[PDB]
């Protein structure tokens, strides 16, 4: 009967390991080129006659 | 007697005009590649025996 197959693999390469860079909630902020501040937003205003 | 000399010049070139990019306090934040947030700081701690 169908049994789970598991191929054999070589040792892990360090170049394959990116995960240590995003594992904590904080690392998710750390990983952004720039964060959202309030002085970045521009609110459109429609002024009537 | 010594009088203030003023050479004559040609019209201003637009490529020389950068000043409209930093004149307001807000434009000074606008001009930064990235702003300082609190989750960016890392405080060193020296723990004793």
């Amino acid at each position: 009967m169908h049994t789970a197959e598991f191929l054999e693999t070589e040792p892990t390469e360090i170049s394959s390991v990116l995960a240590g860079g995003y594992n904590h909630p904080l690392l998710r902020q750390w990983q952004s080129e720039r964060q959202l501040t309030k002085n970045m937003l521009i609110f459109p205003l429609f002024i009537s006659d």
